């Protein structure tokens, strides 16, 4: 329920707030129109999954779902983190290849459909509906990685050679941790039930953490987000 | 309740989903910056409507409402779907007509409002005041209309032929639609109750999937899409 | 509860209506690009805060919280007024400073910040949380506010004297009024329960009008809306 997990919590939160502090400070030597945007965009993701993981430590960010005949709790925050972050670690990408307006929209209201779906599918008390909801979840992530492989990358290679290695690096990145998460979802309780909800939340824990901090110590140590 | 209308529900989501793939398809084959948008934003619409016509099936985007003494089914996820998709119907006839920032602004504003008004007096328990907000929210659609009479097809024939013509049909179709939706809550069950559960989400499966679909087959087979 | 501070709900939802009213007419004597998104979004705000403050006069706009082993009246339409609003009152601050999309973006995302925990805090349970919720929701409040001062009026003056001027005062304004909420929260029912309820929603409408109807009479008897 709500007690052997805490301490993950209590390390998440821990975690995103030292990383929003060292951005904070990192982005005041910096001027640079493009340059701010990045810092901008990359120490916001930090400070909202700050305030969601305190909100799930707390007590606040969760609550019980019947399902398979029980009483499941669910960290909803983890979804509301999800809904507010991604779409800006896709906005980075974006930037970071100078995508055209047409192709943003798409990515971010895929990630919307991504997230939304996979909080229906938390909250449903039907044992097998929540399965349907996991896959329309999955296809719009991979819709979404398709893009950052087949209308991203082709793109970034026709910029500047520091940019192109960088977005290669944080595609890659992207590819290893978004995919990821269905499938913890799937092994974890709110899904098949193959591993407890303490390892479910430690394991989501790691992989925000890489994501909300670590990703974001590679895109801002990078000459990338500069126009020289 | 939730039973009786199911046959709708089930018709309109699979029209969604036929919908959005259609369209899924059509759009490889283009690459012109702009036409991508029209493409990104015509065919989210019904990828979102898909989900929520889904959830309606289902029975997760179903809550009972108390009023007139009596438990009353609302269907919730009906004003989701709007929230998200009316303000994407609406960017297709800004960039249609190359609106200003401040009208966009001004129009999603009033679009936000109306459906959230609409929700509003769906979910209200006391009689009298639901009406109270569907005039609200009526008030908000002429407003929006108004605008798309008099501070866009003004503009429409300032543009090229095409698009002057197309936007011209557009506008028109959207008049009738969007007309049609408050008409069908006061006759409905949500409203006056002039007419079953039943035959209000036959109706209004029509009109969604004429808004959804119908309205993207005409703007994605015009050329007023392309910049020439 | 729901009965002693109906007449400030009242005279505050009266206020608004009137104030989007007379931004309404007021605005068709205008057709200046930049004017328009001004009028835009300055018309915006009260008509939301009108359809919030009367969701809160008939009563959908409240919901009870227990704490302090108590159960108390929390007006959630209240934040969720601010949550459309206040980003809505930077925008207009941004586009008289021409500020750059990296700084609209972290302003935005703190004042989302901002009112969400403001809102967590409003409806926690456990009575010490609240005040760390509150804490955190401060912080993000001046670090809006030190943006204001150290990341935009330095580069106001860097622009026309009359937009300058306008907007010092406009921050001035913003100051004093922003950073009277987090005052009235903490002495009012919702955080130290220094003064009823009826006085906490008397002292924001007062505050609600000044800087959702004031501020708009402020900023549109403005010249420097217009770029001559
Ligand atoms: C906070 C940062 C990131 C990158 C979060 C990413 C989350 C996902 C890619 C979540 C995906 C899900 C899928 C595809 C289907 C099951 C439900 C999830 C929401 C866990
Ligand atoms: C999904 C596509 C469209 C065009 C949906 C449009 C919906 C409306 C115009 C709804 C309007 C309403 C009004 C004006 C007042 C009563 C409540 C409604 C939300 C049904
Ligand atoms: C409607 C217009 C405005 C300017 C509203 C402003 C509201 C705030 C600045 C609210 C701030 C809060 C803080 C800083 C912390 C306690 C909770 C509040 C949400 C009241």
């Amino acid at each position: 329920t709500g007690r052997p997990e805490w301490i993950w919590l209590a390390l998440g939160t821990a975690l995103m707030g030292l990383g929003t502090l060292y951005f904070l400070v990192k982005g005041m030597g910096v001027s640079d129109p493009d340059a701010k945007k990045f810092y901008a965009i990359t120490t916001l993701v930090p400070a909202i999954a700050f305030t969601m993981y305190l909100s799930m430590l707390l007590g606040y960010g969760l609550t019980m779902v019947p399902f398979g005949g029980e009483q499941n709790p669910i960290y909803w925050a983890r979804y509301a983190d999800w809904l507010f972050t991604t779409p800006l670690l896709l906005l980075d990408l974006a930037l970071l290849v100078d995508a055209d307006q047409g192709t943003i929209l798409a990515l971010v209201g895929a990630d919307g459909i991504m997230i939304g779906t996979g909080l229906v599918g938390a909250l449903t008390k039907v044992y097998s509906y929540r399965f349907v909801w996991w896959a329309i979840s999955t296809a719009a992530m991979l819709y979404i990685l398709y893009v950052l492989f087949f209308g991203f990358t082709s793109k970034a290679e026709s910029m500047r050679p520091e940019v192109a290695s960088t977005f290669k690096v944080l595609r890659n990145v992207t590819v290893v941790l978004w995919s990821a998460y269905p499938v913890v979802w799937l092994i974890g309780s709110e899904g098949a039930g193959i591993v407890p909800l303490n390892i479910e939340t430690l394991l989501f824990m790691v992989l925000d953490v890489s994501a909300k901090v670590g990703f974001g110590l590679i895109l801002l140590r990078s000459r990338a987000i500069f126009g020289e």
